[PDB]
């Protein structure tokens, strides 16, 4: 049967969240997206030769940490850790969101990967080196992504889906 693979994607608002999963799911880039929708989008992806079926949960919204969000954000297999390089905060934020993807999985061992959006951008505020080092210090793979050129894109997912197959 067809592997499905629940994939979450979250980071502060404003990094290229909704834009970054609308280019996998419709290959087309969304430069306006409500800041508030929070969806999950399904597809067939072909990865390494195996078509497996991509279940991605685009994070929207304000944090809760109710029972409920907790239980919503543990369905999650694998995390995509976004920031936008023109952005410091979206950077200095990701402790925070690997801290609490930690808590709900219980697991210091969660599939994830560093997902450094904007990479089309002039207005680079976050270094690489500094990035590189942050998913260093995780243990996690960085990738440079834009939304807008797709440069990272399938990088980033299919990695976190070869992350998820490992981690079994
Ligand atoms: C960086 C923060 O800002 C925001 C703003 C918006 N969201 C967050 C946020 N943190 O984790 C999460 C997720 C969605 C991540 C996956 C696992 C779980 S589990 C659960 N319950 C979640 C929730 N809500 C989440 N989201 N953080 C700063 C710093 C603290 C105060 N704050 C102003
Ligand atoms: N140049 C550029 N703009 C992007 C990129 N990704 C998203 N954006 C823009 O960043 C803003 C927020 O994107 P959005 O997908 O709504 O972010 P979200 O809040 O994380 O879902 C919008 O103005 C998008 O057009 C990207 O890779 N490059
Ligand atoms: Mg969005």
């Amino acid at each position: 049967g067809m592997t499905e693979y629940k994939l979450v994607v979250v980071g502060a608002v404003g990094v290229g969240k909704s834009a970054l999963t609308i280019q996998l799911i419709q290959n087309h880039f969304v430069d306006e997206y409500d800041p508030t929708i929070e969806d999950s989008y399904r597809k067939q992806v072909v990865i390494d030769g195996e078509t497996c079926l991509l279940d991605i949960l685009d994070t929207a919204g304000q944090e809760e940490y109710s029972a409920m969000r907790d239980q919503y954000m543990r369905t999650g297999e694998g995390f995509l850790c976004v920031f936008a390089i023109n952005n410091t905060k979206s950077f200095e934020d990701i402790h925070h969101y690997r801290e609490q993807i930690k808590r709900v999985k219980d697991s210091e061992d969660v599939p994830m990967v560093l997902v450094g959006n904007k990479s089309d951008l002039p207005s680079r505020t976050v270094d690489t080196k500094q990035a590189q080092d942050l998913a260093r210090s995780y243990g996690i793979p960085f990738i440079e992504t834009s939304a807008k050129t797709r440069q990272g894109v399938d990088d980033a997912f299919y990695t976190l889906v070869r992350e998820i197959r490992k981690h079994k």
